Parts: structure tokens; sequence; C-alpha cells
């Protein structure tokens, strides 16, 4: 009973989280996941500032109100060669990664590893934070508050 949370560097507080390295987070789960990180879904403005500090991914993830990909460099296989905060317009499906925003983070690029999920609650799941450099932190707990998400 195990969940990997793959996390990125923070840029102006904003970071990307993949559950098990595959699109698999609903909009309700995303809010709960950010909450467990003492974080919120970013606003578009917060995401634009993160972008300006060096944040890009090649993954769809929730922000507050939209599903987006932050892009600095044009890449044909990432948001169809767009740059800026690319907004997903048309999709059949409801599950993506998520972005989160932690106000207490440094103001620019923070590529130190994440070594806690400070606000997870008591639960049965072995949750493992996986950093991009492979550093891991695990704890037993839960973050999902919606039965539909479990
Ligand atoms: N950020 C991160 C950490 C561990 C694994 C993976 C990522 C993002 C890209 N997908 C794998």
């Amino acid at each position: 009973n195990q969940i990997d949370l793959n996390v990125t560097c923070r840029y102006a507080g904003v970071f990307h989280v993949e559950k098990n390295g595959r699109y698999s987070i609903s909009r309700t789960e995303a809010a709960d996941l950010c909450q467990a990180f003492n974080s919120t879904l970013p606003t578009m403005d917060q995401m634009k500032l993160a972008l300006s500090k060096g944040f890009e991914t090649c993954r769809y993830g929730f922000i507050e109100g939209n599903v987006v990909i932050p892009r600095i460099h044009p890449n044909a296989i990432c948001a169809a060669n767009h740059t800026g905060v690319y907004i997903l317009v048309t999709s059949n499906t409801s599950h993506y990664d998520t972005y989160c925003f932690n106000a207490s983070a440094p103001p620019e690029e923070d590529c130190t590893s994440v070594t806690d999920l400070p606000n997870s609650f008591d639960g049965p799941v072995t949750i493992t934070i996986v950093n991009r450099d492979g550093t891991r932190y695990s704890k037993k707990g839960e973050y999902r508050t919606h039965q539909e998400d479990i």
C-alpha cells in the first residue's frame, strides 16, 4: 500500500508533483495533495512568476482553475512547441499531475531536495517523496480526503 510522489525544484514556491510517475491525480486529490505539502494549487499569476524564474516541465498538471504546462524552451513534444504557461483547452479526461505552491519557499530557484510531507495525516499508506536526484523520504500516512479518490 504505497504511493511515490515525484517532486521538482521549487521556483518562487511553485513545484510539480507526479503520483507514481503517471497521470493519475484528480482535481479533488490535487488540492488534498498540495494541502499535505502545506501548499495550495498555484494561481496563474503565481505560475507565471515561477516560469519567469526558470520553471518548466513537459507534463500537464492542475493549477487553480486550469490544467497547464509551463514552458521556457520550444519543444515539439511538449505543449506542441509553445512557450509560456500553456493551457490545456480540449481533453476528454480528468486525471493529470499537479502543481503546488508553498509560500514559505525561497523566492527564486530552490533545487534542494524535499524531505517531508509536513501535513499528511494518520493513515495506512507508505508515501515516498522521490526527488529528481533520487533522494527519498518515506512515511506512513494519508492525504486523500475524498473516498472517490482512494
Ligand atoms: N521530479 C521528478 C522526480 C523523480 C522522478 C521524476 C520526476 C519528474 C519527471 N518524471 C520522473
